[PDB]
């Protein structure tokens, strides 16, 4: 029993959940594709199909977070990262071992349900075994970069092992890790609800904007590689490694601008993220090869980085202003915002590109962030 | 009798006509300030009249510039220039001369006249001379570096003369200059009408783009003094030297992106110009000091730059796609832009601004400009 064990568990678990969500991306177009027979364009008969699979975990994870955080206080912390772990394993050997359609949406959902389990278990465990203050902070920074961190390896992983190595090889090896932090675990040892935190338009306006933001990232995922499979004639292996600008710049760009953003205004940063985040967006598809996509993910990623640096501690400083505030306030809001950005962008962006072709979802995205970015400006200054 | 005196005498018009359209900015105010009286303030009262009696020059532009083509040519084009100047002169010593709200306003609109007998006769002039089709390029450069150069010297002489030695020092001079341009002019010697051009959308969605980026420092102009005696509590001969940002980052900015904007695509010139306009004009009146509008006005005049330096080759090539061209046809095009722009910009302005407040103004049309922005994505890849 000591401090740093429960920080390597929930680093491993916050990897594990991270790295799972983003190797799917490259994987099932691929798949999808091979089993019937780049070859043919009958991909756009799919396509809200496929765009439904991806929303599967956002939807179970809005369903299963309110009834969470009482079951760890009637039964503790422990026994919700084991449930945690035991259905990640199930779901990434489903994912390894499906074949069929409905076995891939059985593996999202359970996916989602050990993810929401996984990540309150954890966030409660850290706060609870720190009692010092200031070191809480250094722990959820270590664990909350592990979240990045393993977004940044395994975007590419998936799709250069599905052609090399098979299909079931990255899954195993997400399965040995969840079992070897499984291992790991095994040798361990209050004010204002949400919805009141909800009701004020200084919170509502910060988390329509997170959510707008990562919605550019949220519907490029089950639509892009179908658009690089039916237009751009590049091979299976490079699928994945398209979306490398979107996490290298936007970890360069949180870093920089969480060192930067305080001296020219948090909504004046917030405002400009936007804006580049519409421009990028409208700018990708206008690319002709997979080099051309390099500059607008990257200038997408970079506007991320931006919203999300000048987000967050506007976020904790309205609360502290106005409400009672606690250590994962500020979390449960941004968790809020990702899932429904995620719920709601595949599965509208699926029927947009039957009923219509893909650009213009890009373009009506666009649209939709630069609207509404001239709306940050109510957040400076906010009033008692 | 030649070429090179043409050259000179359509510079000096253009350049006087500029330095005495932006001479009257930190002029009329204070004038009114100090003929009707730290300070007691009533402007609030005046600053509707103030803004109508900026709009009389471009109403009457309007009003008069389509009769001067065919008088141009029934009679030639020597007499309408000579009438420029004779108006200039008169409009230069009543300013100089005036007393009364009265004199003021047909001081103006007769210099909206002789501007536009000026610049239409002039342009007639140069085109007339030059029969090369290649020297005839730099021969409207230089013209319009001119009409650049004006406003640069035009907004800090005004107020710095006018604090040292009085009100009717620079009216003077401008009226000595406007009698050497005479002198010197003493000693000298079609297809697609613009009705036509403005039914097309790839033409009006420029003319708007070019009319509600220049809005921004039309607004700015009958406002800005008024709101910097009322908060800022600046001494008078600084009023002028507020707009010399505006100015200098115009310049340098048209600079920069004529060598530069065709790398880019001259679409997302626009675009990107359009927002930084929205973002200067929101960053305007939260200023409470004079070195505060040091950023704002210069970041407003390099968006006003980017637009105006991507635009117009847009409207010449789809004028050349779509229609047939001539010299001058982006010439009327940008100035019925212009002309409406100043039109309505101030009458609206002051009215918003004696119903409700200042910064509220700048609000609405920082909002606009990133609202038409996304419209820009049209005028990519016209087709014929
Ligand atoms: C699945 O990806 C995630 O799930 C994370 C990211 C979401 C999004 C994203 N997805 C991609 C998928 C790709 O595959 C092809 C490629 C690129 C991207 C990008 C690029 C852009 N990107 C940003 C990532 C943001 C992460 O969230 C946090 O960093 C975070 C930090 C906090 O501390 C301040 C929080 O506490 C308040 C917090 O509360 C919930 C969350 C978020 O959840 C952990
Ligand atoms: C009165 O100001 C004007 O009247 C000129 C400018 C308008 C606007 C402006 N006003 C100010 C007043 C101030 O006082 C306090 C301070 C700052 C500013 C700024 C800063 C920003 N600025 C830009 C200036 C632009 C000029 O117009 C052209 O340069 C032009 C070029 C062309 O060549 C391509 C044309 O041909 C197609 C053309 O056709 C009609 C016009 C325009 O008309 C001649």
């Amino acid at each position: 029993a000591s401090r740093q064990l429960v920080l390597v568990v929930v680093f491993v678990a916050l990897l594990l959940d991270n790295m799972l969500f983003t190797v799917v991306v490259p994987i099932v177009p691929t798949f999808l594709y091979d089993m019937e027979f780049q070859g043919t364009g009958f991909l756009e008969e799919e396509i809200t199909r496929v765009g439904v699979l991806f929303a599967s975990k956002a939807v179970m994870q809005l369903l299963v977070n309110p009834f969470v955080g009482p079951l760890t206080n009637r039964i503790g912390y422990h026994i919700p990262m084991f449930a945690g772990f035991v259905i990640m394993f199930l779901s990434t050997v489903m994912f390894a071992f499906s074949g069929t359609y409905t076995l891939l949406f059985v593996a999202r959902t359970l996916q989602g349900i050990g993810s929401s389990f996984s990540s309150v278990a954890g966030l409660g465990m850290l706060a609870s075994v720190y009692t010092d203050d200031h070191e809480r902070g250094r722990a959820m920074g270590t664990a909350l970069g592990g979240l990045a961190l393993g977004l940044l390896v395994g975007a590419p992983f998936g799709s250069v092992m599905y052609e090399f190595v098979g299909k079931s090889a990255p899954f195993l090896i997400l399965a040995f890790l969840a079992l070897l932090d499984g291992a790991l675990q095994l040798c361990i040892l209050k004010g204002t609800p949400l919805f009141m935190l909800l009701k004020d338009p200084y919170i509502l306006v910060a988390a329509g904007s997170i959510c707008f933001a990562n919605m550019g990232v949220a519907i490029l995922e089950p639509t892009l590689p179908i658009w690089m499979m039916q237009t751009m004639c590049s091979p299976k292996w490079q699928l994945g490694l398209a979306f490398l600008p979107a996490s290298v710049s936007y970890l360069i760009g949180t870093n920089l601008f969480g060192v930067l953003a305080n001296k020219m205004g948090r909504w004046l940063c917030s405002l400009i993220g936007m804006l580049v985040v519409g421009t990028s967006l409208l700018c990708v598809p206008l690319a002709h090869n997979i080099f051309g996509l390099i500059g607008p993910n990257a200038g997408l990623g970079l506007a991320i980085g931006m919203v999300d640096s000048s987000m967050m501690p506007i976020m904790g400083h309205l609360v502290d202003l106005r409400h009672t505030s606690v250590y994962g306030s500020v979390y449960a809001i941004a968790d809020v915002a990702f899932c429904m950005g995620f719920a709601i962008g595949p599965s509208t962006g699926g029927a947009i590109v039957k009923a219509i072709g893909f650009p213009w979802l890009m373009v009506i995205t666009g649209v939709i962030n630069i609207v509404y970015a001239p709306l940050c400006y109510y957040l400076r200054s906010p009033p008692a």
